[PDB]
């Protein structure tokens, strides 16, 4: 009912991939583990950044977590404009919503792209999750020739990194 | 006769040059607002939003108005939280004298190099649908073809930012 919005520490990680796997089940599997998860934010160098919502012991969920609420990000850069953050994932356990916990953490976000100097926030939002549209049109947000998504799996680049 | 190399912030008018050729390429060159001063600063400063390589030819290879650098290509890594690690290929442009020469093939190596070196996945990229010459380049290396786009611009970010 009362909460704290906070950066993400490594002790974190398995909240986040709970809620990563839950998350993902609202929209719909989930191959990353606690450790890749775990080396990839808190390593060296971090190819993501979470805030997380935890909640005091009072209301703590019937399995026992604190953490009932995360954004994962990251930068990018449009050649065009300049940087971008970039929201990955965005999710309140079920129980927990419509509290201010999600607009709490927008104003987080909202917080690091100033400090950033973005001049935006992407985000994929899925065409039938309706309630996230409004809410997030509410707040400002647009929707955004043909331009497809093309991959090259690691087979093919093992290939080129290893040809001479 | 040319060298694959990491940029250098002294590279930074040689990007924005390629970035314009490129937008001009894709019938947006009147998009590009970026500037030398943007580049330098978001590439080469405390923390790098963007990795850049450039083909450099030497002197007897020269374009007519005298510059070395023929192609680049600009990346970042982004998170796919289901999987890990991604290396996301923004541009990649040779001027039209210089292709079919390796170069192209050979930035890709590079690209791959970075890709094995970090342990990303997967590389991935947008291709216009006209765009048939490159879909091809792609295809023949190994690439496969494969919810709406919001944002959030700054002056709604500062709003929510600033907000009790
Ligand atoms: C992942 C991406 O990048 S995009 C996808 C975003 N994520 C999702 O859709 C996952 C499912 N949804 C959620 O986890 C959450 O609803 C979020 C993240 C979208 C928002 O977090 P919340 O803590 O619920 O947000 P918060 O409490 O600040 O406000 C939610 C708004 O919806 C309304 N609302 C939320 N739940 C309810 C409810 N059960 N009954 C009535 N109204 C509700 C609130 O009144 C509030 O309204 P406002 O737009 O007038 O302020
Ligand atoms: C982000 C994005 O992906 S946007 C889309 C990419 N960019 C564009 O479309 C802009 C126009 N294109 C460019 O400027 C590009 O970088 C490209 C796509 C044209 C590629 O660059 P190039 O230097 O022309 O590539 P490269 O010269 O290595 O290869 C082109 C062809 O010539 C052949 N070739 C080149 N050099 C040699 C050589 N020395 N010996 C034998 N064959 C060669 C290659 O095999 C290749 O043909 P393939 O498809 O049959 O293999
Ligand atoms: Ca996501
Ligand atoms: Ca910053
Ligand atoms: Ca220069
Ligand atoms: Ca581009
Ligand atoms: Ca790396």
């Amino acid at each position: 009912a009362k909460f704290v919005i906070r950066p993400a520490t490594a002790a974190d990680c398995s909240d986040i991939l709970r809620l990563i796997k839950e998350l993902a089940k609202y929209e719909y599997q989930v191959i990353l583990t606690e450790k890749d998860l775990l080396e990839d934010g808190f390593g060296e160098h971090p190819f993501y950044h979470c805030l997380v919502a935890e909640v005091p012991k009072e209301h703590w969920t019937p399995e026992g977590h604190s953490i009932v609420g995360f954004a994962m990000y990251y930068f990018t850069y449009d050649p065009w404009i300049g940087k971008l953050l970039y929201l990955e994932d965005f999710f309140v356990m079920s129980d927990y919503r419509g509290f201010g916990i999600g607009s709490e953490i927008l104003k987080n976000l909202s917080q690091v792209a100033m400090r950033c100097r973005c001049s935006s926030m992407h985000f994929l939002v899925a065409e039938w999750n309706e309630p996230s549209i409004n809410f997030y049109k509410r707040r400002g947000a647009s929707d955004l020739e043909g331009w497809r998504l093309f991959k090259i799996d690691k087979e093919y680049l093992l290939k080129m990194a290893t040809e001479e």
